[PDB]
């Protein structure tokens, strides 16, 4: 995409579950279902605003601990997410480090969800026990997911992903240049 962003409507990602996800890098939160995608898949730096990604609504799947290669399941809910949020490169290498010239994390993923706690998300989707997994992603209508957006925090907040046809396609916009 626009800036050497990876942005695919469907695809193989790891997944993480984080706390406080009401002030987001998108610039609106949202009282549903939440998650932050990898920068390379955002669209846009810490501290650029919003990137394509925002407002997009994802069904998400996982089908592999990788921490516990043995455990056969069961394994969580699908769940549908809005992004709002952005997991960048710098301080998370091992799941949001993937670039232009390694464009996969250290679990062999080329996307990676981080699902907001705050809002019930990860409680649905991960098995008590088992806070990272593998799986897969499908971009969905957002007419699948559930809740309502939150304010503008500062002017250039967008979650216009949230009306906008699958990927490829642009909505918010991409911002910069994808990491190298
Ligand atoms: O940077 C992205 C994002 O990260 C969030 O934090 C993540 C963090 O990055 C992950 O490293 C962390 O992963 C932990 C898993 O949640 C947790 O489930 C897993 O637990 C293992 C455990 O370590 C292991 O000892 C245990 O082994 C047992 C076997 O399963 C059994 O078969 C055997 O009989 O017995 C052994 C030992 O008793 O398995 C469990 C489950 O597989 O450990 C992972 C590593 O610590 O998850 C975090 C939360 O998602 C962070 O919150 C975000 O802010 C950040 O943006």
């Amino acid at each position: 995409a626009t800036g050497g962003y990876v942005q695919q409507a469907t695809g193989q990602a790891s997944f993480t579950m984080y706390s406080g996800c009401g002030s987001p890098a998108c610039g609106k939160a949202a009282s549903g279902f939440t998650a932050a995608i990898n920068q390379l898949a955002f669209g846009s730096a810490p501290g650029l605003g919003a990137g394509d990604a925002c407002g997009r609504c994802f069904a998400l799947t996982g089908n592999h601990d990788p921490y516990s290669p043995n455990y056969t399941g069961p394994f969580g809910q699908t769940i549908v997410v809005k992004v709002t949020d952005l997991c960048p490169v710098q301080g998370n290498q091992e799941f949001c480090g993937q670039t232009t010239s390694n464009p996969t994390n250290q679990h062999g993923m080329p996307f990676h969800f981080d699902i907001c706690e705050d809002t019930g998300g990860s409680a649905k989707f991960f098995p008590s026990g088992h806070g990272a997994l593998t799986g897969t992603f499908t971009e969905v209508s957002c007419s699948q997911w559930s809740g309502s957006d939150g304010g503008q925090l500062w002017n250039g907040a967008c979650l216009s992903g949230e009306t906008a046809p699958n990927w490829p396609s642009t909505a918010c916009g991409n911002k910069g240049t994808a990491p190298s």
